């Protein structure tokens, strides 16, 4: 009942790789159909394969200034306007302080604040006709702490916390909750310079109170909690979920 | 997912409110569910609702004494939990300049002492199995000070970091430690709130939704945390408070 | 002694009102050579008049990325490399989330987000050469909360903590200090819309622990705490100055 | 003149070692006078000598319910009622979650927790009656970050924030601000850390800055946090740790 998805429509950004494409295949395990958001179309139609007639595919710069209105209906167009939204697309440049160049900073800006609010304010209007949507931005670990090379993107995940609360404050009363999700170390797109390391990967998961890196199939209960009638009174809020990483 | 056949889960404070429903919703995913509070014929009328999956203990959780035995008694009808609920609170509302030595102690000890040695008593089966789930009961005063709750507030601002400290020293046995911390909902520590509807109505305004909670607000919270969709949660504030936070 | 700043140089932006001319003002009577920088002539003129010789005027839109190089050498002029930074540049558009335009959206995130952490770069290899700096950034009650009109701003100042945090682990090992002064309601150009209202000012004096709003002289302690010898072991931290408003 | 306390009065619990004795001296060198508080008086004697006439030493157990009437007086007596109220003395018992005794953990309940709001409790209503006050809790790394052996402690340092925020909001509409430093050294409760090399190395390899904290770090915020200088900053926690919260 509660975790059941069926009747909705989710599109997920950053669905090609790593945690959005698990969260594709979470939600539309649990009844959604599912619109997984690329640049390329070849990983896309793999996923949809994986899933089937539930899920459909959209190419687009999500980052894309002129992009937008085309990327907002070709999304809409498979299933009808989506009532769930989960912003996975992200970029993390590694450039540390004194190598910051103008267009890695402004990249990750781009993508990984000014794209959720823009792709969001999009969609808002049809949820707010429904009275009921979910937004799950993706926070970071460097939400909180600062780890080597990631300036840029610690500005960008310090940001969303932030501009999770404010999508709360402008839209909850209208029934679209708005949260974000936290992962700890995962093997995704944006790690792998964490999991082609060894001893690196070894230490992360020491830092953890499990005492381990995440893996997928760990993000499937909270993203569904995220996405279904069970969070209906948790919005703006931050989940971590990175093994008590942060806890310690 | 979030099927939780073949589990035992303890619920403190399971006579009434918070602790009542959360009972309820596990007992619902298909757990056996024991409920413990100081009064028995709530706790069976809550037995009668549920079933033969709920049996009721009566103890008081804060006892020193009592520890030894409202442990047995806890683990007699359904064996050993592997889910504890400690939702049993209190809020003797004592401003700072009014607060007496046994209304502060009071408070400590069911809100804070009481948690942390009732675990205790419990990890070790559950690290035998490699499985667990403890569940604090955090507040909109962990973070937040509001008329009349230094000490409930000292209890609470505790509980997040003892909620930390239970998962460094238990996750890696199988046993997460999480804190669920609910907005304004009717319940026993309300009702001081929920009697008084302008100051209700206020609570309602300052979060984002624009409403207080109901008790199924916590059916989602509870089971996500008490069942295999949170594995690699631990030591986490979750809040479920409208958004009351966020503003 | 610990507060003493002679010796040290200052650059303050937005200097020309509120929160950063009174923070010039400070750091000019602890004893330290100021520059504040703004965008039109007039104010800082009156400021360096009220100051005196230890003050120097630099017209600049820190925003401005064709600027930068022109803008630091204005700033370098008078008085040699600066010590001290003060980023008190900010703006809030106001703009509510469906009505978030482009323009307002990224003119925000340049002067909030992106200027402080530019500008920074360009001056902390002096500060290193000589291993001792203090960076202050300016949070907010936006930080954490969300209030109407504020999605844009929320999103920078949420940005500006883990900013802070991520220079702090860029910078700090060379003697360079960054942390961010978090001002609650004062009397400045960002707030006056907040203190032309009568009661929304009561009701924002209420809601502190104190029971008032803030006065400018509030600021001058704990700006000269972050500034001076005094804060040497303090790096990386959110200094919220708002009479306990987030404290309830 | 911001950080000029002539003319006020300030005690320190935990004066006759580590992080209290340092306050001692700084508030002593910006003016105040000082009554430093400690169970042994030979401590506190060395402490008096360094500092001179502007110091006064309380032999006393802060923690102890049936001594706080008389620990309060022989606070007052040198000189007057205290304005400024610093308070370092804590315990950390290093009892790891599964060998908590209850004595370990009651013990530091009642120092590090109950202990600051009595003897807070006790002194607001002279800060009152003149309109100012200070007072300063420690909280600790612990009061966010779970480290071994610490459940106890852990507990205590969360709930020393959100006392810290009550006691503003009670009292700051009088005068007294409330604030809590945290720590990140060398000191009477870290040593089992400063006796280990490696350990010292790797916690000052976590901080931005690079190394562990000195004694004269503290000077600068303790002044601060006492002085006219804090005026508008009251119920938060500030972090003397290098940046080992930042990472």
């Amino acid at each position: 009942h509660l975790f059941d998805l069926s009747g909705k429509v989710a599109c997920i950004t950053g669905a090609s790789s790593g945690l959005g494409r698990r969260a594709a295949l979470t939600l539309a395990a649990a009844g959604a159909k599912v619109v997984g958001v690329a640049r390329r179309a070849d990983a896309l139609d793999n996923l949809c394969a994986e899933i089937g007639p539930a899920a459909a595919a959209v190419v687009a710069d999500v980052a894309s200034r002129d992009g937008l209105e085309r990327t907002v209906a070709d999304i809409s167009a498979p299933f009808g306007a989506p009532d769930i939204l989960v912003h996975a697309a992200g970029v993390n440049t590694r450039e540390a302080a004194d190598d910051v160049t103008f267009n890695g900073w402004d990249q990750t800006l781009a993508l990984n604040l000014s794209a959720p609010f823009f792709l969001s304010k999009a969609f808002v209007p049809e949820m707010r006709k429904k009275g009921w949507g979910r937004i799950v931005n993706f926070a970071s670990l460097q939400t909180t702490r600062a780890f080597p090379g990631g300036i840029a993107y610690g500005a960008t995940k310090g940001g969303i916390a932030q501009l999770t609360r404010a999508m709360a404050e402008a839209w909850s009363p209208d029934g679209i909750t708005a949260n974000a999700i936290g992962p700890g170390f995962f093997p995704t797109e944006l790690t792998a310079a964490v999991f082609e390391d060894d001893a690196r990967a070894a230490r992360n998961a020491a830092q953890t109170c499990i005492g381990r890196n995440g893996t997928l199939s760990d993000m499937d209960g909270p993203i569904l909690f995220l996405c279904s009638d069970a969070s209906a009174y948790v919005t703006g809020q931050v989940l971590m979920v990175d093994g008590g990483f942060t806890a310690k």
